[PDB]
């Protein structure tokens, strides 16, 4: 009666946050299949040298927020007064390690694609009838259900195909972002997965916020119905697109426009007419064209108009390479305010795609300032050929399409997570060996940033560049002192 999790190292969720700049971190559970009523002690067992991390209750799906727990290795006795599934996060980013839960807890259906079977499935629904929750895994999903909206929305035989949809939209989004499974640094996406709840105890929508994405009572069938998912799944791709955007370029007003990028993005990809094209968003946007106080005056899916026409005007590339560069900002020219928030967009996108991009912007309301004009200026770039502000998906205008930022390779350096006088931005020395397995010609500069410092032991970037030019910031953890 001895349950054992080989509990793969993930790395830090709010790590990973910073390192995108995005608002709201990714999930940090690993499942358990094990529910744990309150008050009932939980025996667990880590072996290795590795502490890891725990919870009992699951994040949007109680009304009390889930409660958490440090596992030395060794025997541990841990318990809530409120009971839930546990859980457990492995937040290294080195080393698997094996826990065991020799007494307490009782079986919950988690079921975890490419694992399990659908007889697998099958057994499980009826070996444990009228459960706590119900828990799919896809590759980059969790799903927490309550087992009556499974029943009621779930159209097929297991829930293997509705995870690889869930998959395919994650994918997507991360894909937007310029993230990958493979990618080093502002290129990586992370090892934790997007999680999806069933939230009982809210009056609110959908919502998303650090650690998830949440579902309010009778509206699940988008979540849970492939055909729904897949055909009219713009509440959950729009959530999952909360999760992604970057703060860099979100300033007051944005926060439902770019969000909506993602979405758009999941669905073109899918097939699907957009929703700007389907509500006539576009002739309600034209109206503002030149109009100087069009920014004020425009709606959220209005403004999401001009976003949307950069992705059409230049590549599916577009944003991916505008978001690594934003990644690879230092410190000093982060946009500390909304108004610059705004000049640097017109700056940053104006890179990404190679050319002057002002007369666009000058269009939409977004006025760069004389600054930023001269900066664009010495850019040398060529003028804007074609009247992209115009564009719509029925009738797209195109410039040259932009391939994909090549980031150079690195890896951190773990041998000896090392020492660290906090505030340092250089030291050549130092910054030499926090990497390692580097790619050709590539090399540090011995630039080195701590997103937010704090103290002791925290992932600081540590900046490469290759033959061209390129850039990348790898993470590794340090030990930062007075
Ligand atoms: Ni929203």
């Amino acid at each position: 009666e001895e349950r054992v999790y080989q509990l793969l190292p993930k790395g830090d969720v709010e790590g990973m946050r910073e390192l995108h700049q995005r608002g709201m971190s990714f999930s940090p559970y690993e499942p358990t299949g094990i529910y744990v009523k309150p008050d009932e002690e939980v025996v667990i067992q880590v072996e290795g040298t590795q502490q890891i991390k725990a919870y009992i209750g699951t994040y949007s799906y109680e009304k009390e927020g889930p409660k958490q727990f440090n596992l030395h290795p060794g025997e541990n006795k841990i318990s809530s007064s409120n009971g839930g599934l546990l859980y457990f996060y492995n937040y290294h980013n080195t080393g698997e390690v094996v826990a065991k839960v020799k007494k307490g807890g009782t079986p919950n259906p988690l079921f975890i694609l490419g694992k399990h079977t659908t007889k697998d499935w099958k057994r499980m629904l009826a070996e444990n009838p009228d459960p706590y929750a119900i828990e799919m895994k896809g590759e980059n999903s969790l799903l927490t259900m309550h087992p009556e909206t499974v029943a009621e929305h779930l159209k097929q035989e297991d829930p293997a195909a509705l995870l690889k949809k869930h998959d395919e939209i994650i994918n997507i989004e991360h894909k937007m972002s310029g993230l990958s499974k493979d990618g080093a640094g502002v290129a990586n996406q992370g090892k934790h997965s997007i999680h999806f709840v069933e939230d009982w105890y809210t009056d609110d929508y959908m919502y998303a916020t650090y650690y998830r994405t949440a579902y309010s009572k009778g509206n699940l069938e988008s979540v849970l119905n492939l055909e729904e998912l897949t055909n009219d799944g713009w509440g959950p791709w729009h959530e999952v697109g909360h999760q992604h955007q970057q703060d860099t370029w979100l300033w007051d007003g944005l926060g439902e426009v770019t969000v909506n990028i993602y979405s758009l993005a999941v669905q073109t990809t899918f097939g699907h007419k957009t929703r700007l094209e389907q509500e006539g968003r576009y002739e309600a946007a034209f109206a503002y064209l030149g109009k100087p106080d069009a920014q004020e005056k425009m709606n959220e899916f209005e403004k999401l108009v001009m976003f949307w026409q950069l992705h059409l005007a230049y590549g599916d590339q577009f944003y991916p390479n505008l978001h690594q560069m934003y990644r690879l900002l230092h410190d000093t020219e982060l946009p500390k305010s909304d108004e610059e928030k705004k000049q640097m967009f017109i700056y940053m996108t104006s890179k990404v795609a190679g050319q002057n991009l002002i007369p666009f912007f000058d269009k939409w309301g977004l006025s760069a300032n004389d600054a930023t004009r001269e900066k664009i200026e010495k850019l040398n770039l060529p003028k804007l050929e074609k009247e992209i502000w115009l564009s719509t998906d029925s009738n797209p205008i195109r410039e040259k399409q932009i391939e994909l930022y090549e980031a150079p390779y690195g890896e951190p350096n773990n041998e000896k997570i090392q020492n660290m006088v906090i505030g340092t931005t250089y030291d050549e020395e130092k910054a030499k060996e926090l990497v390692q397995n580097l790619g050709e010609g590539v090399k540090t500069t011995g630039v080195i940033m701590q997103d937010t410092p704090e103290v002791g032991e925290k992932t600081v970037k540590v900046e490469i560049v290759d033959g061209k030019g390129n850039k990348n910031f790898i993470p590794v953890v340090v030990n930062v002192g007075y």
